[PDB]
């Protein structure tokens, strides 16, 4: 009665698996923001009337993210931290751990409620990376791939575009990376700013 639903997890990376700078995205990319923003709200017509996606992030993720971007819009925001702490926000939920959440959400989104959830998503950082990495739970990442070693100070914590992780991680094809976004989603290499970066789909089996 909690293991109902799959994980993804959504990240931006570089080619040696840099995610982030001095606490914050080391580029500064607004059509990879939209595609963010795209995935991590798309919910299909039909159930759209009554369904809602869910970000869970840890607290540091949530100071990064620049105060006029919170919560996060038309999502359910979760922030992971290990101590009942004093965060102070406008119905905006608090958990200990990635488990502790999904209990959280499924008691707060039943049956019953009025709003109803449709995907579950691990938005970063390195550390609930690497909880969401270790949970049996997590089957797809979407990932940027950023084609350039961009200076970093924090890591993805799996190598999971290598070859020693390549019988379990595999990149899907881009026609299913759309059919699973629901949407036409650029193929290739896209340029802001001077780097490559191309959208990739992977999954796992549960
Ligand atoms: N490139 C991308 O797509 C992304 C990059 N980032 C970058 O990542 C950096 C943040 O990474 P990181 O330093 O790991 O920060 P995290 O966001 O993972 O936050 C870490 C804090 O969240 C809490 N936490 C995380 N995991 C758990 C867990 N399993 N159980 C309980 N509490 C947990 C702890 O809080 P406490 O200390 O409260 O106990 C921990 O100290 C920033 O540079 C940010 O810009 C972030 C998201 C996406
Ligand atoms: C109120 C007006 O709102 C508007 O007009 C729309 C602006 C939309 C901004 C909100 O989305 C943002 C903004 C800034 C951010 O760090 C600056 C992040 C964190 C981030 C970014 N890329 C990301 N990209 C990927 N592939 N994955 C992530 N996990 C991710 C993550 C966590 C998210």
């Amino acid at each position: 009665m909690n293991q109902q639903k799959s994980l993804t997890l959504i990240v931006a990376l570089t080619t040696s698996y840099g995610i982030g700078r001095s606490n914050s995205l080391p580029w500064k990319l607004k059509k990879e923001i939209s595609y963010f923003k795209r995935v991590t709200s798309f919910v299909p017509t039909f159930d759209s009337f009554e369904s809602m996606n869910v970000v869970l992030m840890g607290r540091k993720t949530w100071e990064s993210i620049p105060l006029q971007f919170r919560p996060l819009k038309g999502r359910i925001n979760v922030v992971i931290t290990r101590n009942e702490s004093l965060d102070l926000g406008n119905g905006i939920h608090s958990a200990k751990s990635l488990d502790h959440a999904l209990e959280l959400l499924y008691r707060t989104y039943g049956s019953e409620s009025s709003v109803q959830i449709n995907r579950i998503f691990v938005i970063g950082g390195a550390q609930l990376y690497k909880a969401a990495m270790d949970h049996p739970k997590l089957d797809r990442i979407m990932a940027t791939i950023i084609y350039k070693d961009i200076h970093c100070d924090v890591f993805f914590p799996l190598k999971f575009r290598d070859k020693e992780w390549s019988s379990v991680w595999k990149k899907e094809k881009h026609s299913d990376l759309e059919s699973w976004v629901g949407t036409k989603v650029p193929h290739g290499k896209i340029n802001e700013d001077g780097f490559d970066y191309e959208f990739e789909m992977w999954t796992r089996d549960l």
